[PDB]
């Protein structure tokens, strides 16, 4: 792909290893990052310390876009590597002289933020209006339909642990547990350590 | 300033009556409003007809703009008249085509795009970490840190209804009057008129 080739080519890439920080909440924002290789994920805290997974994010995905477009902001949420990640980095500055050469640059990086929105606007809707067990139900199906899910003969095996499964649909890792046995006893999943089977 | 001028040069512009739809959830997008005047609700519905507000966009902010990156989507959400509105229309093909001339243009759909993206972070945010009443008392603070905010002796002044935090929550308006009556107790707000004062703001 040309270009993200030329895009690429005016960045300085960088490797982090897997559980860095790429980002911290609170940074004044003057680059733009964009992941080569690797996931990260995107989370918020509460006055306590509890996390809340935003998104993931993947390779092809801009991180740190959201403050392009105010001078001077704070970066709003934490991004942090989930496996090793190679990261190009390039400033605003830069960035915005790129824009002018090629707009198809902008198109790019502001295609993946409307995707962000639509995305964290059906997750606003989950925790509005469905209970913790159709919000935990939610997530197995949607771990089940990603790229890194194994088939399996009754249906796809996933593996995540409780805690993850909690700072994705906003509980405790003991109100996980409760709610994948009574899946369990639904003949709906079976579960296995960090592994879930999830039916059908 | 004049990018705008040129901008709405090339667009088409009509009008909404308040209260009426302009966007419904699930048509096909392939056309970009800006609010000349007025101002909106985005909203989505849960399986009983139950709102949520997602947002609320005046003058000067683009609405109908995320599908303007992917042909053949849905529309996301209903966008809902507060005023009557009068709204700039213009299909997505003839803006990319003005982005060129311009990107000034997309940098100023995007800044809004990345502003919503913070507003509703937050929002999840709220709903995982907070109660009823705590989600109450944070719309307040929102809406009180707010430009439209008015400076008052006790803190600022706001106006919002019952039914309005109500759908930006996700309760019932007659929950909202009961807990406002209790952070009134508390001494941290007043009611009034159609108005709240939050304290301290
Ligand atoms: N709801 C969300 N979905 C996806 N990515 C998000 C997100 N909220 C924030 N981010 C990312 O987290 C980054 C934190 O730094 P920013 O410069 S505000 O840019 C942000 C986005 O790249
Ligand atoms: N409302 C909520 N209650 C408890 N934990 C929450 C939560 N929202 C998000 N979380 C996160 O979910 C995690 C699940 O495992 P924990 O180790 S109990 O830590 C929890 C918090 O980090
Ligand atoms: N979370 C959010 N905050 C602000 N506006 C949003 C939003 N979710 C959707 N919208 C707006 O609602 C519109 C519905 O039609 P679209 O073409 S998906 O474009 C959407 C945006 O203009
Ligand atoms: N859990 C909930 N309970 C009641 N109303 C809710 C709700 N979540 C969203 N709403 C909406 O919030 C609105 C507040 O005013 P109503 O006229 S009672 O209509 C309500 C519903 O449309």
């Amino acid at each position: 792909d040309p270009t993200l080739e030329w895009f690429l080519s005016h960045c300085h890439i960088h490797k982090y290893p897997s559980k860095s920080t790429l980002i911290h909440q609170g940074e004044k924002a003057e680059t733009l990052y964009y992941i080569v290789k690797g996931s990260v994920a995107v989370l918020i805290k509460d006055e306590e310390g509890k996390e809340m997974i935003l998104s993931y994010l993947n390779q092809g995905d801009f991180i740190g876009e959201l403050g392009l477009f105010e001078e001077g902001q704070e970066r709003s949420a934490w991004v942090r590597a989930k496996t090793a990640c190679e990261v190009a980095e390039i400033s605003y500055k830069k960035f915005r002289q790129l824009i002018q050469v090629n707009p198809d640059i902008l198109m790019r990086l502001s295609a993946q933020m409307a995707r962000r929105l639509q995305v964290t606007s059906e997750k606003v809707g989950n925790l509005a209006f469905l209970d913790v067990t159709g919000r935990i139900a939610q997530t197995l199906l949607n771990l089940a339909k990603q790229p890194d899910a194994m088939t399996h003969p009754d249906g796809m095996q996933i593996k995540i642990t409780r805690q993850e499964i909690g700072q994705i649909v906003g509980c405790s890792r003991e109100t996980v547990g409760r709610i994948l046995k009574m899946l369990e006893d639904q003949n709906l999943i079976s579960a296995h350590g960090k592994t879930i089977v999830v039916y059908g």
